[PDB]
């Protein structure tokens, strides 16, 4: 099955934000290199996808390692799962995103379920309050060490592209989403993780952290892959390694 956590996730009551109800976040994956540095998405339990900045470093499969069903960031708890990674798929056409192919699948347990994807070419709507989970900065705000989500809203890129916020910056394959007063934003260290949002019963990866500027700033929402633009691309993938 794919997006419907075990244990149910809770809304608030990352920069901001609060710390999720553990393990309610089941596809969300620490990549490390053993530090965590980037997020990640399960989307199958032998595929991972994040964002392929978080690769410039090292071509090289062994490089990376992924921690699945994970709360805490060091200490990492017993039934957690680490499994290297034996192949890295950069997006074609230079975008911010790409696919880990896993050395073994993930074993699918109550803390360890896969994200679904969105049909092809599938437009987040405006306003549309999504998730954003990770263990990256706080920027003085609380639950470091801890997995973090926050809820944001979509901003339609037709907005996000004007003056009074990105500018023109913000492709198609791409979308916004973010709390324009600001205080709450993924950061650094999310990047490469999830934005989900709620379909019917359960939760579709509609995005991949990507890059922003600065976190959690007035008038500047968080930019992230638009994942819809690359679902038949990624299903090629999986379908043919
Ligand atoms: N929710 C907020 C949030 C969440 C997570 C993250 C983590 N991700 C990064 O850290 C991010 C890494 C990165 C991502 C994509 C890249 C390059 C680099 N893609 C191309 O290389 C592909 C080639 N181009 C690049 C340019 N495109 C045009 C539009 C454009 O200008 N895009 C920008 C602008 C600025 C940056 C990156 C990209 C650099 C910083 N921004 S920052 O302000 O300095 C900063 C300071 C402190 C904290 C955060 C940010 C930034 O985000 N880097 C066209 C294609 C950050 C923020």
């Amino acid at each position: 099955d794919c997006g419907k956590p075990q244990v149910e996730p809770k809304k608030c009551p990352v920069v901001g934000g609060c710390v999720a109800h553990p393990h309610s976040w089941p596809w969300q994956v620490s990549l490390r290199t053993g530090m965590h540095f980037c997020g990640g998405t399960l989307i199958s339990p032998e595929w991972v996808l994040t964002a392929a900045h978080c690769l410039e470093k090292s071509p090289r499969p062994s490089s990376y390692k992924v921690i699945l069903g994970a709360h805490q960031e060091v200490n990492l708890e017993p039934h957690v799962q680490e499994i290297e990674v034996s192949r890295l798929f950069l997006e074609p056409t230079r975008k911010d995103i790409a696919l880990l192919k896993l050395s073994s699948p993930a074993v699918i347990t109550d803390k360890v379920i896969p994200a679904c994807l969105p049909s092809p070419n599938y437009v987040v709507a405006d306003r549309t309050e999504c998730f954003i989970t990770g263990w990256g900065e706080t920027q003085g705000t609380f639950g470091a060490g801890l997995l973090k989500e926050a809820q944001l809203p979509v901003i339609e890129n037709k907005v996000c592209n004007r003056y009074e916020f990105l500018n023109g910056r913000v492709q198609s394959t791409e979308l916004c989403a973010g709390h324009l007063a600001g205080g709450t934003d993924s950061c650094q260290g999310d990047a490469g993780g999830p934005l989900v949002c709620f379909e019917k019963d359960k939760y579709i990866l509609q995005g991949v952290t990507s890059w922003g500027l600065g976190c959690a700033r007035p008038n500047k929402p968080g930019v992230y892959v638009r994942v819809s633009r690359f679902v038949t691309w990624i299903e090629g993938v999986m379908r043919n390694n």
